[PDB]
């Protein structure tokens, strides 16, 4: 494989860096897997990434909203036609309500087609066997057989990735992204929800807006379909470097993209300034997210922003606040002020999930719904008060009727958790609770 | 002028009938005026009349609403670019609010381009001189000079008619019928109205529906312009018979239209079954209205419906209830039941104007706003209860800030009337009071 | 009537100038006619004039073509629904063929709604009576009764003007401007033309382009209707000054328009630099044409261009070459070179009509078809060679099957002329010969 | 896996049948591969198959054309982003020319995402090792190691299938299916082709039709993108039965689809009436093709049509004539007459490839371009003469500059073949020769 140009100087340097949360496995074998994946069809194409950069610039400048979400960890087992549908459906069903509430174009990103690699686990498990690190590295089975790290799982992940994107592209053009269809499903929610009497205000109001549209004779070019972009945490060195492709923009302008997804994002753990991922990200032309915890100082946030967005292109960087309901109001404002002052129009995104994960006195780990909302509530209160733009959210959900998060309209308590708990990692929002979340965030976008 | 076909047998018979409310003037002179007008360009064309019949069929079958209105009597003096604009603007500004409220296509008919002839006056005035009978017959001046009946005023009316339609067609294609522009004017009303705090519920709600439209990327083909159809009372024999033209529909299918307007309507006074107008109307292929008072018996309403709609074409006949706020609930239901049972899908239209005209203990004649609303309120209460469709309304308004009707948000009382009173005949709704009327009728269409 | 602003200084000065080709009539009476017409609805509105300026800028910059034409002189007698249709139809039927040939948007201007005033006649007739000077001044009858100059004919002209524009606006929205309909009529021409075997190349080719359009599933938003703008020679002082209106553009920017038409043009006779019309034209914000004969020197053409286009707004001025088939190649190139060099992007338009008018040894006056074509042929040869843009043409035609011009596919000779000759002034192209002209000009636009 | 309903009775019976051209491999292993593939995301979805049935009905009824084609056998090695692009590009580049020529919607089907299984080889090779039977069964390497039959290759094929469809869906929405872009590439062909002077007639003509489109202001909703459907020969029992899914149409109407592709087709070898494939095909709701050789008798063609299209749904069956240039005119007409008479509106498709395969006196096997054209030439001559509709073609091509077929504009002779020959099986058309084929078939569609 020959060199690009002046990137090779930078690329070699980028490999040199340490990478946290890597898998331990055979190197000679993993290099073969990579050189296989160096020639496959990509999951996405450069023009679609450009389209997302342009749409993400509008989010950065107050003209659009960002809905990101899906499974915490995709599993090969769960990557099926019925499950993918339900995630797409709930993502869209939310997006119609946020579109109305925000009075702006919602951009739909998804945790899909790549979100396999997982860091959150401690380095070793009880019983002396390695713990689950995603179906791209090892199996969920609690046996030394399955938990052994396997480079071949990278090809299985690429397979399952291209399967899922092929399906969302089909599902979206085939009209599960029909606007009238989605709102008819949202009435079925509000009618059959316990706390739907609260939300029926906005339900009727969206109903009216749609009937008004048809009354004005508005030709349904844009109403039959959507665009669901895709994303995952760029965790794994060999997989993400294998998906590097070299596109040539208009007038022969050459660039370097990671086409494993439209948008890649960096996690809390692999966040070092002189580590692989932040240097990888700054080299690739994709839009980029970056998770940010309470331990962030505004000094560091400006440092990230300078490296990841070195040309002040609005929407290139998303900064994903995940801080807990209590510490969001306190920590965030200083970060924004410093970042905005430095001349960077980033997308401010709320992740009210990975802040509020607590062990539920029941074996299982959960998040309380009321606390999840309260982090977003505070995320807006900071933006309203400072006079900056709430760019988006980054929730974790599923389209199955599962009981993993407490509270909500359903009244899910400690005792309800073992009844159905299908998640490979962090606890996801119930279908009921995902829609319910959107309606509340809509109300916050209005006021 | 040669004969059409089997129509000539019927046409001769139609002339034979007596016509009420005619002008007394020279016959030889008036026949020359007619034979001049027999060759001019028509005010409208057959294909547009067909378009209205098709759209009026949708009103008859519950799928659309009918907004009709404008000046009571157009005057040559008042037929000016600024006045016509303001009437068009308020007609459209209403139509956007009714469209939202009804959740259906509003069809916009106007009292314009022909509404000159006037019957309401008693046959002779005080002082022994003839009274005003519209600028198509005589002048407003109180002198035996001006009040003399003049056949030449028919050509002056045709001139002023083609002037006004030429302007609405231009105004509508030029973008005074822009949907975003109209609602921006409606916010200026609700902000600057006294009782706008009541209406700001629906104002924000329409605002949201429009921002939602732009958020969904909806291409503005249908949003920049409208269609304002035109109408007048077919009062005058010589003028309406001069505008008879013979069109040939698809596959050479020949028909006879009165192209003085898109839709002609019959008044309370010239309503006889064996009089000129009802026989004229049944011969012409235009859509047709018919005014109906408290003295109507359901027996007669079915007789009209049989003659005017002899082929059960839905939307061909409109039946215009004008009965007073008190007698609307009582008289109407029996008429609908009999008409619906006879197998006629007419358009049920409310005229809350020509029922409630009372002399205002001030010289001038007025209508009270609260009473006008209450006739429409009852018009809906009858339809809601019977389970039939409220097809439309037929208000009289102007786009000038005039004080002719009492009540409203403005608090217009007896003493306010002489301050500005520009109407040639019946008292019209203030700009403020026309918009205010629409918002209330919207609220009635929802519930 | 109060003053505009700094225009009044200029307006007074503009009146002061002598005006050629005026009518002699009562001044006190003509001032009443003018003060009547000062308050009527205009024939057009400012936003439509702005739209034309923007579209005419595209013609000036090589991106569009200009089709102007219609009757030489409209007559009140001829201003009828059937005649107007046929002129509109042939104007559009031409425009589809020119659109294809030019591979650009054709802009459709018409000699309609105002083209009554006529200058071409000598000042006095034989028999001592005044000669015909258009239905806006006097009648066609050869009697001292009718030929007397009548200010009231200005109001009759305004009436007939608003009649005709009301009809074209209706005819155009009602779908006589349907693109598939027009080409089906053009096949009927080519099939039934004698020389149609020459033109059937381009006929099939346009047929293919339309079927291709429907094959590509192209939504028919733009295909059902057109925009026919309107024009006349601004000849008559009192009529054109009566139609002056004051519009306020975006952000309250005030301007002065003559809304008797969209585009006014100046004739050969009333062309003086310090005469009324050139000073009138430079004061009004309308787009402007100017007729130009062989006697023009490039020195003068630059002088006109400086006065009429004082801000170098492209498309504001059209320069209408009418020079004869022989003298077009010789006279024109020097005019273009000087005008282009001076920094003026005007529209170069060919008028192959008013150059080639000769008395036909038969009483009547005619133009030979082959000579008419040859002036356009040379008009293109000049532009092809110089490398400038042929902006448009300015033919005179009618949609009746009349025999006024010699030659063509029909083989019209001297003896054929009295069979049907309906023109009030210059000889117009036959329906057959108008379409035939377009096909040839299309072939010239390709090569 | 539970039963559908009354299908299970029929499904069991369908398995019972013998299947020709199957692979010999471990059954227990191959059943695991199948039960894995029973739960994956499908390559396509039911609504898209319905869309194709509706579009294929229009082809059957003379309103549309069918362009099918691509690689003869896809190889995992060749299934790459650059190769897939070039095939898509040439498929579309052809489709624009056929769309114009046919004056109808071309429907674009592709040999992609599944076309791995191959029957054409004799049962055993020289050297005693098994011969190549497609990357879904074994490898191209000439070693007993690689040629061993491997059930795991079914999962590798599904992986590579979902990879490729994910890419065409992306490539098509991203604007490699832009109509103006494709024709700009077609001018580069005609300019740089040797025999392009023949084709420049239609090249300019398509250029004109596109400029005309932009001149008419036609909004580019439909012009930026296309729909490329997908197909392969349903050869392999375990793979096709694994992709059976159960969809529920509008109003809960249940059906059974094979979602390995949009359209499956049956080969010459596996064509028996009581064999697996014809009974499989008749059970699945997909549209269906069927290859047909010279040995077909009209008696049999009606028998097929009765079984495969048991409800006379037009466009459900495609009948693919592959007969050789000589025997096409002779054999075909009798088949059509009998089929049309039986009341079946099938799609008549020409496969001018698998008839004319001859060994090229050079080791390699080839087809002559002039002979390939002549089979289509005769295919049309039969339809023109009989007065039936030429529904489509089924060529085999690639977007690489390869030398596998003789003749064409390039002048490829025997000596040119080894220079570049990349095909795993039958010889494909050069990029130059694929475009050139389309232009000629366009000319045949006109006359
Ligand atoms: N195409 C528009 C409108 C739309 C269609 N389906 C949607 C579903 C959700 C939100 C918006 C939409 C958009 O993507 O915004
Ligand atoms: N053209 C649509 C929408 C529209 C445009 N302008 C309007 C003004 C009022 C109501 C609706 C409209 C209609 O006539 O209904
Ligand atoms: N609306 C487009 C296309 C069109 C419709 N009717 C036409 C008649 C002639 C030429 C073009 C057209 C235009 O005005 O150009
Ligand atoms: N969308 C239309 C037009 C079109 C777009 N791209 C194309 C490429 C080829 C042929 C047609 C098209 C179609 O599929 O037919
Ligand atoms: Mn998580
Ligand atoms: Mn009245
Ligand atoms: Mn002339
Ligand atoms: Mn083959």
């Amino acid at each position: 494989p020959p060199l690009p140009e002046g990137m090779q100087q930078q690329f070699e340097d980028t490999i040199s860096r340490d990478a946290k949360q890597q898998p331990t496995w055979d190197r000679a074998q993993a290099e073969n897997v990579r050189k296989i994946l160096e020639s496959v069809p990509p999951i996405v194409v450069a023009p679609e990434v450009l389209e997302l950069k342009q749409k993400l610039a509008d989010v950065a400048n107050g003209k659009a909203f960002l809905l990101q979400g899906g499974d915490c960890a995709e599993t090969f087992e769960s990557n099926t036609e019925p499950h993918i549908r339900a995630n797409v459906k709930t993502l869209l069903q939310m997006a119609v309500v946020l579109t109305y509430g925000a009075s702006t174009p919602v951009i739909k990103m998804a945790r899909i087609a790549g979100q396999y690699a997982k860091p959150r686990s401690s380095d070793l498990d009880g019983n002396g066997l390695p713990n689950y690190r995603g179906d791209i590295v090892n199996g969920v089975e609690a046996t030394p057989e399955a938990r052994r790290h396997d480079p071949a799982r990278m090809i299985r992940a690429y397979a399952n990735a291209s399967a899922a994107m092929n399906l969302v592209r089909a599902l979206t053009s085939s009209g599960t992204a029909d606007l009238y269809r989605l709102s008819e499903w949202n009435r079925e929610f509000v009618a059959n929800s316990p706390a739907g009497a609260r939300y029926e205000a906005l339900a009727r109001e969206i109903d009216s807006g749609l009937r008004f549209m048809e009354a004005c004779g508005v030709s349904d070019e844009s109403l039959r379909a959507a665009d669901i972009y895709c994303s995952h945490e760029a965790l794994l060195v060999d997989y993400e470097r294998s998906m590097l492709r070299l596109a040539t923009d208009e007038e022969g302008n050459e660039e370097l993209y990671d086409l494993s997804a439209h948008q890649l994002w960096i996690g809390e753990r692999t966040r070092g300034m002189d580590d692989f991922h932040v240097n990888f990200a700054s080299m690739i032309s994709n839009p980029i997210g970056i998770k940010i915890g309470p331990g962030i100082t505004p000094e560091e946030a400006v440092a990230y922003a300078d490296k990841l967005d070195p040309n002040f292109e609005p929407g290139r960087l998303t900064i994903v606040a995940r801080m807990g309901h209590d510490k969001v109001r306190s920590v965030l404002p200083g970060v924004i002020q410093a970042v905005e002052a430095s001349g960077h129009k980033v997308i401010w995104q709320s992740d009210p999930m990975h802040g509020n994960t607590f062990t539920a006195s029941n074996g299982y780990k959960t998040r309380h719904f009321d606390k999840v909302i309260d982090e977003v509530q505070g995320f807006f209160e900071v933006h309203r008060a400072l006079g900056t733009h709430p760019g988006g959210i980054h929730i974790e959900f599923t389209g199955e009727d599962v009981t993993e998060c407490l509270g909500g309209a359903e009244d899910i308590t400690d005792v309800d958790l073992p009844g159905r708990y299908e998640s490979a990692c962090d606890p996801r929002l119930n279908t009921q609770q995902s829609l319910e979340l959107a309606f509340l965030v809509a109300e916050m976008l209005r006021n």
